[PDB]
């Protein structure tokens, strides 16, 4: 008897992979906000 | 008298195999969400 | 299987885009301040 | 002997169609709240 | 068979719609807040 | 997709202009305190 | 389908409208600082 | 043969009606928060 | 058919009104702490 | 020959009717639940 | 026929009674949280 | 249907008293600084 | 037919008073805070 | 002709009893829970 | 008839009291949070 | 929808007054301290 | 949008005024000083 | 019931202890300074 | 009947204890930081 | 007559006795849940 | 009778062990940002 | 409904007290170096 | 609203007062250094 | 039984790499505004 | 928007006066001194 | 698993730069307030 | 990545500009101050 | 970008101005007490 | 139970470490700028 | 419960400590200016 | 409460004490000077 | 409120007497000088 | 763990460089100046 | 890391300059007044 | 804890020394004028 679920083992997998891609983007905006602080907190007065 | 009910003992067992299965992979996907937090939550500002 | 989050790739762009734009702006008045410091405080007796 | 189950087979099919459409607009939706986050926070004073 | 989810497809982008409306709106406050900041702390002293 | 944050581009710019503007009679006060010194610091003596 | 957000599209601009209007009276007060500080920073000796 | 249920395809619009109702006048409150937010948190210092 | 949400259009109206009231409040006394600022923070030296 | 079941076509109703009662009443409850939360969590802190 | 379902009409109401009662009781302590901001959060310096 | 928020009116009213209470003995404080400064400021030469 | 929540009525004021006790130690703390900004603040030059 | 079922009208009765009893204490409990609430999330910060 | 449900009213209580227990050093240890801000947010310059 | 903040154009506009107040009595110890300059420095020799 | 920061180009204009008035009255009483010299040295023996 | 914040009655006060305490070592450092200016620019020339 | 939660007592005072741990280093470095200031914000000129 | 159900009266109980074993367990992680909140946020800054 | 549920008691500690396998390198990160906050907000200026 | 913020009341008379204790003995030893001025630049050459 | 700045409007009158006062006795110091100049650069030869 | 969680142990510490990554080029920056202050706050006058 | 500043108007004429007083009995004496010569040093021989 | 957080390591270094790159104007404008001092404060009499 | 902050390295350099403007003009007055001495401190007898 | 200081370019000329214009009276005088010695010390013998 | 946080005790006393190391440099720089001054205004004259 | 702040009534000792240090040094130089002025000042001429 | 600042009226008094020492020394080579004046300038022929 | 400076009165009244005190010896000396003149300048031939 | 904060230690270092060679040319001008006195305030008579 | 100050090494150097050069002029000028004295301090009568 | 601040006991000592040593150059010139005076004015006539 069984129940195949090897489809899971790759369907899943999509969802790590979508996910890290989102998880890279998240950050990849977030630097843009870290350096548009120093900078102009730099400028600040300096 | 009886009844063979001994291809159950095996039956179930894949059952807790393919479980185990998914009952990790859920957890790798989670561990990329941690990852995401605490990494980008230092980006922050840090 | 799948999900189709390639319609994120180019949303979360956007953003990017829009708040380094925000992220210059932002710097362009805090010159203006800077300008008006040491200038009139040049002014200030010399 | 048999029951003919194949138009399950398809029937399911669709559901899991229909099913990843709604699974993506969902996102679609998630995404415009992601970017006016990030976005109106930089604005937020930067 | 089938089940006629393309009433979703729409449903869903009015939601999408009145989002995106509102996410900007709130930017359309916040800039008063950003603009309400750096010209008064500028007016500080200058 | 997208966040019309070009009410932004505009909104930000009237501050560098209100700004600039106090960034001007701020100096214009400081030139009075200027000549008032210089020139009653010659009334000194001379 | 739809949700009536209209009612949105006018609550937030109440927001904005109040926000600007305090957002007149601070500078309104910071300026009587401001004249405070040259005017009587002339007298301290001229 | 048959099963008139057609009495249904009304008895759940209004099921639909009425919800939408609740999902307006639930938004209605919800603005009042963001609005409470925004300008008072203007208010804040500005 | 029916079920009778009128009670609810209603019900709901009255939490918006005590909200907005206490929504009222809490602006009523940030005014304090913005004046306390403003003002002692002009007997700070001036 | 017959079987008049026409005492049925009432005895379900009065069913739907005392149903619907309930089904009024528990919304009416509901409506409290919700009033509760919007108004205490914009007191929350706003 | 019928079921005298009118002890409901009565039993569900004694429920938002006392529900409202503690609905009442939760603000009555989270008020007490707010007054705890602001008041000390004047006392942070001012 | 309601909710008795009356006991807010005037739990929220306390604190604005006693806040206006601690925002006077603050610049209560502040004014022996400021007379602190010129008089002995005076005595600095004169 | 009933539901005895009146034990709830005293429960939750237990509550408040407890709060209330914090809610005033809290508070205890920070004038040690102001205190000794105001007075060393003065011990500054002066 | 009958049964006698008045042993029903009593029998049923004892469970509402015990289940009001139930009914009870389950909000008994709830309660500690809800104090412990609000009052440690005042001890949060405050 | 009946149904001893006495078992109950004390196996509740004990649920209570061990709740109780543990809704006791939650606080116990937020104090030590609550402490730790303070302490060192007066250490932070003072 | 709304907020009443109208009650802030007065709050605020106190603050101006009470500002202003001491906004005076600063310039009007300096000048004591102007004229305790060139008069003494008058003194001087001559 | 906007900030009408128009206030703020006479209030300042207020300053320079009273501050020249001041910026006059000084230089009023430096020429008695001045006179007091070169008439007082002259009648030194002449 | 109820909830033992005994404990916390004395876990505050131990925060403003330590607090005070370094609340004084400040101002102890402070002090030297303060003679550190007067003494040294007296000294300047006298 | 009960539920052994003894091992619960225990368990969160480790955490007490591992907290007031870091809840010691933290105020470690700090102290660092004001010494840094004051000696260094002494040798600025003095 | 009879029916020799007094293997029930033991059954059931070992039930109660396994069921409170794991009854006892998940409290014991869920311990490890608590701890690991607290203790790691006050690491979290304090 | 039973139900041999001795393999739980083993079962669950696994957990709890992974657990606090992850309980531990989460605080293991945390640290770093604690570090990363302290040593460069330090650098800030000192 | 309260917060006891008269311990406050006192509390922040305590510092105008030390303050104003410090804001006489600055005084007291800038007057030293005034009387060792005029003496020491009489003995100048007188 | 309001913030009773009144015990100014007195206080600072104090300062004047004593400042005055000391803007006195400065000015009887420096009479006696006038008197001994001419009377001694009388006896000079005459 | 069990649940492979090492994939975690080391999922964790990517993190903690990368996030001390980051949590270096945070002070990178900030030293360059270390150096930008003292050198051109020595420029200042000197 | 404004400043009294016309009490200073007046507080510099009392300067002026006060001023022109010792700017005449300072000539006062050195006529003595003029006297003192010629006459003298006529008596010299003549 | 991973985070590919190199597009970082990138992002802040323009970051530095442009900082760098302000913070050298900065310095290149108060070199001519230094220039301006000492060489008008030679033109000063010399 | 980056942030256009190439507007700076030309709002800057307008300063400069016109601060050398102002650096001018101030020595431009102190030379008639210098011209005004030795000449006149010529025909103080020569 | 800019500020607008060409409003200095003449405010300081006035002042060079008005100096130049008291820069000739001084010497008006000194010619007065230049002739009224040779003259007289020609008076004196001869 | 635990949770091993001694890699906490070692972590933190690093950024002590490393906090002390620029704790250092600071002053190392201010010095330089002491020294700059004092020297420096002895040459002014001496 | 506590925190233990007594490694600070050590921590806070040095600095003074180091801060005296300086603060003796600085007047150690302070004198050598102030010999270098009455000794050469007394060789102006004597 | 309070802050124990009696360790300042000493630690002030020790800066009067170490003052008014230099603050007699300075007279003490003065006095040198001026009989180096009147002494010599009688040698001066007499 | 206030400020004893009630010390400063008899503080610079030593000043005039100590100065009036040289202010005496100062003409004690020139006298000597004065007889020395006629005296010897009759002496002279007579 | 740590934070490589050795980039520290030299990017200090160039900014007390810099210094330094600002606080050498500082002096460098001012030599200027010393000279320009002592020369020709010998050439002022000798 | 670092600053490129070099542009000071030069901009400074200027200032040595320009000011070198009126350190010749205002010498230039005193040699007039020097050869005015003792040519006409011969003409006196020789 | 400490911060080694006995590089400043060194760094301030080149500075005393560097001064001690302009402290010499500067007496040095001096006594250049003063031979310039008395041996000239010995030349006088003698």
């Amino acid at each position: 008897g069984v129940i195949d679920t090897s489809a899971v083992e790759s369907a899943i997998t999509d969802g790590q992979g979508d996910m890290k891609a989102i998880g890279g983007y998240i950050v990849g905006a977030l630097v843009i906000l870290a350096v548009a602080g120093l900078i102009y907190s730099m400028l600040r007065k300096a």
